[PDB]
């Protein structure tokens, strides 16, 4: 009754594995000559579905022969590049699971993912190699390091191109390759690294069944992208995380041109949007503060830009709208999701933008809000913990059944750990993450509200709210702030402005600290530890 179910899908769940469904598709677009799969903007290099389909099939077989099967895994440890999805596609076609890694990941972070992933073959960039060499000193499961962005054998490590030849038969056809068939409910497709709530990130295991459902959404005209061939998406989302991962595997399934960047550059992004004639952009919530400013957004012709999509972190109503105006759009096609749900299970329906809302329930899903204490399902406009269930939910946490039984309850409902509510026309609204909440004098103070309000001020460029520990008060809400070039506001001006918009309960009693950039988690997300350290060193 109060259970908000998603609709029927335009494109029903197609039979076979993620690997089989991906293959079938990239053969479609490869036999069509000239079709582009990935484009590099920094170096203006294209690469066709023929070149990609082939080099992915070559790696699939090359590995198949090397001796990997459904009882093996790998690592892909690279930043956004043309090379990244070749070994991803390779692995999915034979039933080897993939564990993406963060090129920026530090030594401990990296090791923890490796120890969980237990990778047989590790794919890495020339930048990333030396961290692998360091961590492989305690990782004896690893037999092979393969350099991704190279063509000749580098420092005794093979290239993907050399690895391929030294296993592929001389007389072999890429258009004759057949992908392995298996139990997609049982066979693990991906192993995602989480934010670990507060600790060493877990092993989020995602079956082939999940990706099969993800494709059904990406082909859906309302809940994704209408399959217009030779559409060009500009992705500036880290591929290792669910957002960049599952949006791209969807785009390959539709035959779109994925334009990508290794790092953000405001100067280029718009010229990329203009020159390549981009239809959909793929920013992360934190890049929005650079565009609500003004600058060059209508000094480049963004006439083609049909929309801007966002997720993987919160976005304030007033900043999301401020950007849609500047890009000359009806809104921001937001989405919400957990890595434990593969991809976004709440997506903004096409032509159904709702400012601060993330979106309605995607097909094959059921979303509901529960009474934080009693656990009963609440009705319209009622705030509480958001619970979701459908076929994109994880199978479990790698060697961690305890945390799995604490997140996913007995009827299969995943517990988000987020305060949400659903409005009259079923748009879902995330309030705040339950652990982000600042504890004042027995009060629950949401950082998303104080952020949303601070961000409305014209002199404020960007800001992040956190809980300065006190003693008497236990925790005072305080904010790290950024201004535009040539702007000033005294702390007391900012405080008194917050105070004039909120009750005494959630005043900014911890104060303000002025920074050049807000601690960003580089997955869109705002970093709490680094803010908490900034605020704590300032008092
Ligand atoms: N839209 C949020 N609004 C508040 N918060 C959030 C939100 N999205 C993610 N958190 C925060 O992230 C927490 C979990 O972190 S997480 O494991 O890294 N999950 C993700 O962030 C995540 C993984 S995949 C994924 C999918 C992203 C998208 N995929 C698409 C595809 C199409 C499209 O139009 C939009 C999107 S958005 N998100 C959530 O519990 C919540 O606090």
């Amino acid at each position: 009754k109060n259970i908000k179910k998603g609709p029927a899908p335009f494109y029903p769940l197609e039979d076979g594995t993620a690997g089989e469904q991906l293959h079938k598709a990239m053969k479609r677009y490869a036999l069509v000559p000239g079709t582009i799969a990935f484009t590099d903007a920094h170096i203006e290099v294209n690469i066709t579905y023929a070149e990609y389909f082939e080099m992915s099939v070559r790696l699939a077989e090359a590995m198949k022969r090397y001796g990997l099967n459904t009882n093996h895994r790998i690592v892909v440890c690279s930043e956004n590049s043309l090379q990244f999805f070749m070994p991803v596609l390779g692995a999915l076609f034979i039933g080897v699971a993939v564990a993406p890694a963060n090129d920026i990941y530090n030594e401990r972070e990296l090791l923890n993912s490796m120890n969980i992933s237990q990778p047989t073959v590790v794919f890495v960039s020339k930048k990333g190699l030396q961290k692998i060499l360091n961590v492989q000193k305690k990782l004896p499961i690893i037999q092979k390091i393969i350099i991704m962005d190279s063509k000749t054998d580098y420092q005794g490590f093979q290239s993907m191109y050399t690895f391929v030849t030294s296993h592929l038969p001389p007389g072999f056809n890429e258009y004759d390759f057949v992908p392995e068939s298996f139990d997609r409910d049982k066979t693990i497709a991906l192993i995602m690294n989480s934010s670990g709530s507060t600790g060493l990130p877990k092993g989020v295991a995602l079956p082939h069944r999940t990706a099969c459902v993800r494709f059904s959404h990406a082909r859906d005209p309302i809940f994704g992208n209408q399959i217009i061939p030779d559409t060009a998406i500009l992705s500036v989302v880290p591929f290792h995380h669910g957002f960049g991962m599952f949006t791209t595997l969807g785009y390959l399934i539709c035959g779109f041109r994925v334009v990508l960047m290794y790092r953000f550059e405001e100067e280029l992004f718009l010229r990329s949007l203009q020159d390549y004639k981009i239809q959909s952009a793929l920013l992360v919530p934190t890049l929005f503060s650079f565009f609500a400013k003004s600058t060059l957004i209508d000094k480049y012709d963004l006439s083609n830009l049909h929309e801007i999509a966002s997720g993987g972190a919160p976005l304030s109503k007033e900043v999301g709208e401020a950007v849609a105006k500047r890009f000359h759009l009806p809104g921001i096609r937001q989405g919400y999701g957990l890595t434990e749900t593969t991809s976004a299970i709440l997506i903004t329906p096409e032509g159904d933008d709702k400012p601060g809302a993330v979106g309605k329930v995607v097909p094959f899903f059921e979303a509901k809000v529960v009474d934080l204490d009693t656990g009963k399902t609440l009705g319209v406009n009622q705030r509480g913990e958001l619970c979701v269930r459908g076929p994109m939910i994880m199978s479990g946490y790698v060697n961690n059944p305890e945390a799995t039984n604490a997140l996913i309850d007995k009827d299969g409902w995943l517990h988000s750990g987020d305060i949400a509510y659903w409005d009259e026309d079923e748009h879902f609204f995330i309030v705040d993450r339950l652990k982000s909440l600042i504890k004042y004098k027995g009060y629950q103070v949401a950082p998303a509200e104080l952020e949303s309000i601070l961000l409305q001020h014209p002199n404020i460029f960007d800001a992040g709210v956190a809980g300065l520990p006190d003693d008497d008060a236990g925790e005072l809400p305080a904010a790290v702030v950024v201004l535009e070039h040539g702007k000033t506001m005294t702390e007391k001006e900012i405080v008194d402005y917050v105070a004039s918009q909120v009750t005494t309960a959630k005043k900014l009693r911890g104060g303000v600290v002025f920074v050049d950039e807000v601690p960003k988690g580089l997955t869109g997300k705002l970093d709490a530890r680094k803010i908490r350290e900034i605020l704590i060193k300032a008092k």
